[PDB]
Protein backbone atom coordinates (compact mmCIF):
# COMPACT_ATOMS: atom_id res chain seq x y z
CA UNK A 1 0.00 0.00 0.00
CA UNK A 2 0.81 3.76 -0.16
CA UNK A 3 1.03 3.83 3.92
CA UNK A 4 -1.21 4.87 5.96
CA UNK A 5 -1.68 7.68 9.01
CA UNK A 6 0.07 6.56 12.23
CA UNK A 7 0.50 7.89 15.54
CA UNK A 8 2.56 9.89 17.45
CA UNK A 9 5.61 7.94 19.14
CA UNK A 10 4.08 8.85 22.48
CA UNK A 11 0.79 7.20 21.80
CA UNK A 12 2.10 3.92 20.95
CA UNK A 13 4.81 4.34 23.71
CA UNK A 14 1.95 4.88 26.30
CA UNK A 15 0.24 1.55 25.08
CA UNK A 16 3.22 -0.39 25.74
CA UNK A 17 4.42 -0.52 21.98
CA UNK A 18 8.25 0.69 21.32
CA UNK A 19 9.38 -1.40 17.81
CA UNK A 20 8.14 -1.43 14.32
CA UNK A 21 9.04 -3.59 11.32
CA UNK A 22 7.56 -0.84 9.04
CA UNK A 23 7.36 2.69 11.00
CA UNK A 24 10.14 5.24 11.39
CA UNK A 25 9.05 6.98 13.89
CA UNK A 26 9.64 3.87 16.33
CA UNK A 27 13.03 1.90 16.87
CA UNK A 28 13.67 -0.64 13.94
CA UNK A 29 13.17 -4.12 14.43
CA UNK A 30 13.70 -6.88 11.88
CA UNK A 31 10.51 -7.69 10.31
CA UNK A 32 11.70 -11.48 10.65
CA UNK A 33 11.46 -11.06 14.78
CA UNK A 34 7.88 -9.08 14.00
CA UNK A 35 6.31 -12.72 15.32
CA UNK A 36 8.14 -12.87 18.60
CA UNK A 37 7.54 -9.48 20.06
CA UNK A 38 5.07 -6.76 19.95
CA UNK A 39 5.44 -4.08 17.79
CA UNK A 40 3.34 -0.90 15.93
CA UNK A 41 2.41 -1.23 12.20
CA UNK A 42 0.69 -0.24 9.44
CA UNK A 43 0.62 -3.98 8.24
CA UNK A 44 -2.33 -6.04 9.69
CA UNK A 45 0.13 -9.28 9.73
CA UNK A 46 -1.90 -12.02 11.38
CA UNK A 47 1.56 -13.63 11.99
CA UNK A 48 2.26 -10.99 15.26
CA UNK A 49 0.44 -11.85 17.23
CA UNK A 50 1.34 -8.92 19.51
CA UNK A 51 0.83 -5.90 17.35
CA UNK A 52 -0.88 -2.52 17.67
CA UNK A 53 -1.73 -1.92 13.97
CA UNK A 54 -2.63 1.96 12.94
CA UNK A 55 -5.12 2.02 10.19
CA UNK A 56 -7.12 4.58 7.81
CA UNK A 57 -10.42 2.60 8.18
CA UNK A 58 -11.82 -0.02 11.12
CA UNK A 59 -10.48 -3.54 11.09
CA UNK A 60 -12.29 -4.83 13.86
CA UNK A 61 -15.38 -3.85 15.85
CA UNK A 62 -12.40 -3.30 19.13
CA UNK A 63 -10.82 -0.21 16.34
CA UNK A 64 -10.25 2.60 17.98
CA UNK A 65 -11.30 5.82 16.28
CA UNK A 66 -8.60 8.38 17.06
CA UNK A 67 -10.13 11.82 16.55
CA UNK A 68 -7.98 15.14 15.97
CA UNK A 69 -5.10 13.09 17.40
CA UNK A 70 -1.68 14.42 15.84
CA UNK A 71 -0.52 11.89 13.44
CA UNK A 72 3.05 10.91 11.19
CA UNK A 73 2.54 10.26 7.67
CA UNK A 74 5.85 8.85 6.44
CA UNK A 75 8.76 11.25 7.88
CA UNK A 76 5.76 14.30 8.25
CA UNK A 77 3.82 15.05 11.19
CA UNK A 78 0.04 16.53 10.71
CA UNK A 79 -1.81 18.72 12.52
CA UNK A 80 -5.09 17.08 14.31
CA UNK A 81 -8.30 18.21 12.53
CA UNK A 82 -11.10 18.60 15.03
CA UNK A 83 -13.80 15.87 14.83
CA UNK A 84 -11.42 13.46 11.98
CA UNK A 85 -10.22 10.74 12.49
CA UNK A 86 -6.34 10.82 12.12
CA UNK A 87 -5.99 7.03 11.92
CA UNK A 88 -7.87 3.83 13.39
CA UNK A 89 -5.87 2.07 16.42
CA UNK A 90 -6.46 -1.83 16.83
CA UNK A 91 -4.44 -3.72 19.87
CA UNK A 92 -3.71 -7.56 19.35
CA UNK A 93 -2.76 -9.09 22.16
CA UNK A 94 -1.56 -12.86 21.03
CA UNK A 95 -3.77 -13.21 18.41
CA UNK A 96 -6.68 -11.44 20.04
CA UNK A 97 -8.49 -8.25 19.60
CA UNK A 98 -8.28 -6.11 22.74
CA UNK A 99 -10.55 -3.04 23.94
CA UNK A 100 -8.86 0.37 24.35
CA UNK A 101 -9.61 2.59 26.74
CA UNK A 102 -10.89 6.09 25.85
CA UNK A 103 -8.46 8.99 26.10
CA UNK A 104 -7.86 12.72 24.72
CA UNK A 105 -5.26 13.35 22.32
CA UNK A 106 -2.21 15.85 21.56
CA UNK A 107 -3.25 17.57 18.30
CA UNK A 108 0.79 17.26 17.52
CA UNK A 109 1.08 21.20 16.99
CA UNK A 110 4.24 20.55 19.84
CA UNK A 111 6.08 18.72 16.90
CA UNK A 112 6.06 21.10 14.49
CA UNK A 113 6.33 23.98 16.68
CA UNK A 114 2.90 25.14 15.72
CA UNK A 115 1.34 27.91 17.78
CA UNK A 116 -1.60 28.46 16.10
CA UNK A 117 -5.43 28.05 17.40
CA UNK A 118 -6.67 24.72 14.95
CA UNK A 119 -9.98 27.09 14.54
CA UNK A 120 -12.15 29.69 15.74
CA UNK A 121 -13.87 27.75 18.49
CA UNK A 122 -10.52 26.87 20.10
CA UNK A 123 -9.61 30.55 20.37
CA UNK A 124 -13.19 31.40 22.08
CA UNK A 125 -12.40 28.93 24.50
CA UNK A 126 -8.75 30.50 25.10
CA UNK A 127 -10.62 33.95 25.27
CA UNK A 128 -13.13 32.65 28.16
CA UNK A 129 -10.25 31.07 29.83
CA UNK A 130 -7.24 33.57 30.27
CA UNK A 131 -5.50 31.77 33.16
CA UNK A 132 -5.79 27.98 31.57
CA UNK A 133 -2.52 26.98 30.83
CA UNK A 134 -0.38 30.82 30.52
CA UNK A 135 2.15 29.40 33.00
CA UNK A 136 0.07 30.66 36.08
CA UNK A 137 1.31 28.36 39.14
CA UNK A 138 -0.11 29.00 42.80
CA UNK A 139 4.72 26.71 34.84
CA UNK A 140 2.11 25.03 32.14
CA UNK A 141 1.72 26.42 29.03
CA UNK A 142 -0.74 25.76 25.87
CA UNK A 143 0.80 25.83 22.51
CA UNK A 144 -1.09 28.61 21.81
CA UNK A 145 0.35 30.52 25.40
CA UNK A 146 0.44 34.51 24.30
CA UNK A 147 3.75 34.42 26.67
CA UNK A 148 4.97 31.55 25.07
CA UNK A 149 8.40 33.16 22.92
CA UNK A 150 9.23 32.23 19.82
CA UNK A 151 12.53 30.37 20.59
CA UNK A 152 12.17 27.40 23.44
CA UNK A 153 14.85 25.40 24.04
CA UNK A 154 13.31 22.10 23.57
CA UNK A 155 15.76 20.09 25.48
CA UNK A 156 14.22 21.63 28.54
CA UNK A 157 10.97 21.41 28.48
CA UNK A 158 8.85 18.71 29.92
CA UNK A 159 5.61 17.60 27.53
CA UNK A 160 2.49 16.83 29.27
CA UNK A 161 1.65 13.10 28.40
CA UNK A 162 5.31 13.14 27.70
CA UNK A 163 12.13 21.83 33.23
CA UNK A 164 12.02 25.03 31.47
CA UNK A 165 8.16 24.60 31.69
CA UNK A 166 5.54 21.59 30.90
CA UNK A 167 3.94 21.84 27.52
CA UNK A 168 0.51 20.75 26.05
CA UNK A 169 -1.17 21.26 22.80
CA UNK A 170 -4.53 19.49 23.69
CA UNK A 171 -7.84 21.01 21.62
CA UNK A 172 -8.83 23.27 24.30
CA UNK A 173 -12.42 22.74 23.40
CA UNK A 174 -11.61 18.44 24.42
CA UNK A 175 -11.01 20.52 28.29
CA UNK A 176 -13.64 22.86 28.30
CA UNK A 177 -15.80 21.04 30.44
CA UNK A 178 -13.19 20.62 32.89
CA UNK A 179 -11.76 24.17 33.09
CA UNK A 180 -15.01 25.54 34.51
CA UNK A 181 -15.38 24.91 38.24
CA UNK A 182 -18.32 23.14 39.08
CA UNK A 183 -18.40 23.96 43.13
CA UNK A 184 -14.29 24.00 44.25
CA UNK A 185 -10.90 23.54 42.89
CA UNK A 186 -10.29 20.22 41.91
CA UNK A 187 -7.96 17.89 40.39
CA UNK A 188 -9.04 15.86 37.28
CA UNK A 189 -7.63 12.27 36.99
CA UNK A 190 -7.74 12.26 33.04
CA UNK A 191 -6.27 10.18 30.25
CA UNK A 192 -4.07 11.54 27.54
CA UNK A 193 -2.72 9.78 24.88
CA UNK A 194 -3.40 6.47 26.45
CA UNK A 195 -1.15 8.29 29.64
CA UNK A 196 -3.26 9.35 32.89
CA UNK A 197 -2.52 12.73 33.77
CA UNK A 198 -3.46 15.23 36.43
CA UNK A 199 -5.37 18.13 35.69
CA UNK A 200 -5.25 21.01 38.02
CA UNK A 201 -8.42 23.59 38.24
CA UNK A 202 -8.31 26.25 41.08
CA UNK A 203 -12.22 27.75 41.53
CA UNK A 204 -10.72 31.27 39.97
CA UNK A 205 -10.24 29.30 36.87
CA UNK A 206 -6.19 29.15 36.93
CA UNK A 207 -5.70 25.68 35.34
CA UNK A 208 -2.73 23.44 34.51
CA UNK A 209 -1.47 20.01 34.33
CA UNK A 210 0.81 18.68 37.34
CA UNK B 1 -56.68 33.10 41.20
CA UNK B 2 -55.59 35.79 39.04
CA UNK B 3 -51.98 36.61 37.20
CA UNK B 4 -48.89 34.25 37.80
CA UNK B 5 -45.93 35.23 38.01
CA UNK B 6 -42.21 34.73 38.08
CA UNK B 7 -40.64 32.43 40.94
CA UNK B 8 -38.36 35.62 42.48
CA UNK B 9 -35.12 34.14 41.25
CA UNK B 10 -36.39 34.51 37.66
CA UNK B 11 -36.46 38.61 38.10
CA UNK B 12 -33.15 38.49 40.26
CA UNK B 13 -31.44 37.48 37.33
CA UNK B 14 -33.18 39.88 34.86
CA UNK B 15 -32.18 42.53 37.42
CA UNK B 16 -35.56 42.62 38.75
CA UNK B 17 -35.98 42.49 43.22
CA UNK B 18 -38.38 45.49 43.71
CA UNK B 19 -42.47 45.00 43.27
CA UNK B 20 -45.17 47.44 43.93
CA UNK B 21 -47.76 44.69 43.79
CA UNK B 22 -46.38 41.23 43.78
CA UNK B 23 -45.73 39.86 47.20
CA UNK B 24 -43.15 37.48 46.75
CA UNK B 25 -40.73 40.26 45.75
CA UNK B 26 -38.84 43.02 48.27
CA UNK B 27 -42.30 45.51 48.48
CA UNK B 28 -41.41 49.30 47.09
CA UNK B 29 -43.71 51.92 47.89
CA UNK B 30 -45.61 52.76 44.30
CA UNK B 31 -44.52 56.40 44.35
CA UNK B 32 -40.88 55.26 43.79
CA UNK B 33 -42.14 52.89 41.26
CA UNK B 34 -41.02 55.64 38.53
CA UNK B 35 -37.54 55.45 40.06
CA UNK B 36 -36.40 51.79 40.39
CA UNK B 37 -36.44 48.83 37.88
CA UNK B 38 -39.73 47.01 38.83
CA UNK B 39 -41.33 43.19 38.92
CA UNK B 40 -44.91 43.98 38.57
CA UNK B 41 -48.18 42.50 36.79
CA UNK B 42 -49.20 46.04 35.82
CA UNK B 43 -48.16 47.47 32.57
CA UNK B 44 -47.68 50.89 34.22
CA UNK B 45 -46.22 52.90 31.78
CA UNK B 46 -45.44 55.94 34.63
CA UNK B 47 -42.86 53.07 35.55
CA UNK B 48 -39.89 53.22 32.67
CA UNK B 49 -37.77 50.34 33.43
CA UNK B 50 -40.10 47.37 34.47
CA UNK B 51 -40.97 43.33 33.99
CA UNK B 52 -44.49 43.02 33.47
CA UNK B 53 -45.76 39.67 33.89
CA UNK B 54 -49.13 38.31 32.08
CA UNK B 55 -51.27 36.00 31.53
CA UNK B 56 -51.39 36.88 28.00
CA UNK B 57 -49.14 38.50 25.54
CA UNK B 58 -48.64 42.16 25.91
CA UNK B 59 -46.51 43.63 22.87
CA UNK B 60 -44.32 41.88 20.14
CA UNK B 61 -41.78 41.04 22.57
CA UNK B 62 -43.39 39.51 25.33
CA UNK B 63 -41.45 36.60 25.95
CA UNK B 64 -44.05 33.00 26.87
CA UNK B 65 -42.22 31.19 29.78
CA UNK B 66 -43.53 27.54 29.28
CA UNK B 67 -43.51 25.15 31.66
CA UNK B 68 -41.91 27.46 34.64
CA UNK B 69 -42.66 27.53 38.18
CA UNK B 70 -44.87 30.32 39.04
CA UNK B 71 -47.04 32.26 41.97
CA UNK B 72 -50.39 33.21 42.52
CA UNK B 73 -50.57 35.09 45.25
CA UNK B 74 -48.26 33.80 48.19
CA UNK B 75 -48.65 29.96 46.67
CA UNK B 76 -46.00 28.27 44.02
CA UNK B 77 -47.23 26.20 41.23
CA UNK B 78 -44.97 23.82 39.76
CA UNK B 79 -44.54 24.35 35.84
CA UNK B 80 -46.48 22.01 32.97
CA UNK B 81 -44.48 20.95 30.31
CA UNK B 82 -45.62 22.82 27.24
CA UNK B 83 -48.07 24.83 29.13
CA UNK B 84 -47.27 28.68 29.24
CA UNK B 85 -46.87 29.75 32.71
CA UNK B 86 -46.48 33.47 32.45
CA UNK B 87 -45.13 36.11 29.80
CA UNK B 88 -42.41 38.23 30.70
CA UNK B 89 -42.10 42.06 28.58
CA UNK B 90 -38.63 43.94 29.67
CA UNK B 91 -39.22 47.73 29.49
CA UNK B 92 -35.91 49.65 30.17
CA UNK B 93 -36.58 53.28 29.78
CA UNK B 94 -40.05 52.96 28.66
CA UNK B 95 -39.32 50.62 25.22
CA UNK B 96 -39.98 47.12 25.75
CA UNK B 97 -36.33 44.80 24.55
CA UNK B 98 -35.96 41.45 23.14
CA UNK B 99 -35.79 38.86 25.85
CA UNK B 100 -33.24 36.11 25.57
CA UNK B 101 -34.24 32.24 25.11
CA UNK B 102 -34.03 30.22 28.32
CA UNK B 103 -34.94 26.90 29.87
CA UNK B 104 -36.71 27.66 33.33
CA UNK B 105 -36.69 26.59 36.88
CA UNK B 106 -40.27 24.31 37.70
CA UNK B 107 -41.14 24.94 40.71
CA UNK B 108 -40.06 21.94 42.70
CA UNK B 109 -37.59 23.37 44.50
CA UNK B 110 -39.77 26.21 46.01
CA UNK B 111 -42.84 23.67 47.00
CA UNK B 112 -40.20 20.44 47.97
CA UNK B 113 -41.83 18.06 45.48
CA UNK B 114 -39.09 15.63 44.45
CA UNK B 115 -41.22 13.40 42.07
CA UNK B 116 -41.10 13.88 38.07
CA UNK B 117 -43.24 15.47 36.08
CA UNK B 118 -44.00 12.53 33.71
CA UNK B 119 -42.41 8.96 32.52
CA UNK B 120 -41.37 11.53 29.52
CA UNK B 121 -38.81 12.87 32.25
CA UNK B 122 -38.78 9.54 34.51
CA UNK B 123 -37.02 7.90 30.95
CA UNK B 124 -34.58 10.72 30.52
CA UNK B 125 -33.28 10.46 33.97
CA UNK B 126 -32.83 6.66 33.33
CA UNK B 127 -31.10 7.20 29.78
CA UNK B 128 -27.91 8.41 31.68
CA UNK B 129 -28.29 7.10 36.10
CA UNK B 130 -25.08 8.64 36.86
CA UNK B 131 -26.50 12.71 36.41
CA UNK B 132 -29.75 12.45 37.22
CA UNK B 133 -29.69 9.47 39.89
CA UNK B 134 -26.63 8.81 41.38
CA UNK B 135 -25.00 6.31 42.08
CA UNK B 136 -22.05 4.93 44.99
CA UNK B 137 -18.48 4.05 44.58
CA UNK B 138 -16.65 3.72 47.76
CA UNK B 139 -16.84 6.64 49.73
CA UNK B 140 -18.12 8.78 47.02
CA UNK B 141 -21.53 9.44 45.86
CA UNK B 142 -21.45 10.67 41.85
CA UNK B 143 -24.26 12.44 39.95
CA UNK B 144 -27.13 13.68 42.27
CA UNK B 145 -27.50 16.98 40.03
CA UNK B 146 -31.79 16.85 39.85
CA UNK B 147 -34.62 17.51 42.63
CA UNK B 148 -35.64 13.99 42.18
CA UNK B 149 -31.78 12.23 42.67
CA UNK B 150 -31.38 10.49 45.26
CA UNK B 151 -29.16 11.03 48.71
CA UNK B 152 -30.68 14.92 48.66
CA UNK B 153 -30.67 17.06 51.81
CA UNK B 154 -34.26 17.78 53.42
CA UNK B 155 -33.32 21.94 52.48
CA UNK B 156 -32.68 22.72 49.43
CA UNK B 157 -31.34 26.63 48.51
CA UNK B 158 -34.29 27.96 46.41
CA UNK B 159 -31.83 28.95 43.23
CA UNK B 160 -31.61 28.28 39.88
CA UNK B 161 -28.44 25.94 40.27
CA UNK B 162 -28.28 25.44 43.89
CA UNK B 163 -25.37 23.81 45.67
CA UNK B 164 -25.81 20.81 48.20
CA UNK B 165 -23.93 18.48 50.09
CA UNK B 166 -25.10 14.41 49.59
CA UNK B 167 -25.02 11.73 51.74
CA UNK B 168 -25.28 7.87 51.90
CA UNK B 169 -25.87 7.54 54.99
CA UNK B 170 -23.28 5.37 56.85
CA UNK B 171 -21.45 4.89 53.31
CA UNK B 172 -20.59 7.56 51.02
CA UNK B 173 -20.38 11.83 50.86
CA UNK B 174 -19.77 14.39 48.40
CA UNK B 175 -19.69 17.97 49.80
CA UNK B 176 -20.56 20.30 46.73
CA UNK B 177 -22.20 19.51 43.87
CA UNK B 178 -24.92 21.33 41.72
CA UNK B 179 -28.33 20.96 41.45
CA UNK B 180 -31.59 22.22 39.40
CA UNK B 181 -35.03 21.05 39.02
CA UNK B 182 -35.08 22.03 34.87
CA UNK B 183 -37.51 19.82 33.09
CA UNK B 184 -34.62 16.60 31.73
CA UNK B 185 -36.44 16.23 28.30
CA UNK B 186 -35.48 20.26 27.44
CA UNK B 187 -32.04 19.35 27.91
CA UNK B 188 -32.19 15.83 25.70
CA UNK B 189 -31.05 18.17 22.51
CA UNK B 190 -27.23 18.46 24.68
CA UNK B 191 -27.06 15.03 26.07
CA UNK B 192 -25.46 13.16 23.09
CA UNK B 193 -22.61 14.78 21.84
CA UNK B 194 -19.92 13.44 19.35
CA UNK B 195 -17.33 14.60 21.74
CA UNK B 196 -16.18 12.54 25.46
CA UNK B 197 -16.98 16.04 26.88
CA UNK B 198 -18.81 18.82 25.57
CA UNK B 199 -19.35 22.40 27.43
CA UNK B 200 -22.80 23.96 26.24
CA UNK B 201 -23.39 27.90 26.97
CA UNK B 202 -27.11 28.40 27.85
CA UNK B 203 -29.44 30.61 30.08
CA UNK B 204 -31.04 29.16 33.27
CA UNK B 205 -34.10 31.14 34.72
CA UNK B 206 -32.20 34.21 32.49
CA UNK B 207 -28.76 33.55 34.11
CA UNK B 208 -25.89 32.35 31.99
CA UNK B 209 -24.95 28.76 32.77
CA UNK B 210 -22.94 26.30 31.28
CA UNK B 211 -24.14 22.57 31.06
CA UNK B 212 -21.11 19.87 31.04
CA UNK B 213 -22.25 16.61 29.53
CA UNK B 214 -19.62 14.09 29.67
CA UNK B 215 -20.99 11.24 27.02
CA UNK B 216 -22.71 8.09 28.33
CA UNK B 217 -21.85 9.10 31.66
CA UNK B 218 -22.87 12.54 33.01
CA UNK B 219 -24.03 15.83 33.06
CA UNK B 220 -24.15 18.99 35.41
CA UNK B 221 -24.59 22.75 35.19
CA UNK B 222 -22.35 25.35 36.57
CA UNK B 223 -22.36 29.37 37.48
CL1 LIG C 1 -20.51 13.69 38.55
Amino acid sequence: GSGSSSPLPKVAHNLGFYFSPDLTQFAKLPVELAPHWPVVTTQNNEKWPDRLVASLRPIHKYSRACIGAGYMVGPSVFLGTPGVVSYYLTKFVKGEAQLLPETVFSTGRIEVDCREYLDDREREVAASLPHAFIGDVKGCHHVTSRYLPRVLPKESVAVVGVALCTLTDVYLPDLEAYLHPETQSKCWKMMLDFKEVRLMVWRDKTAYFQ
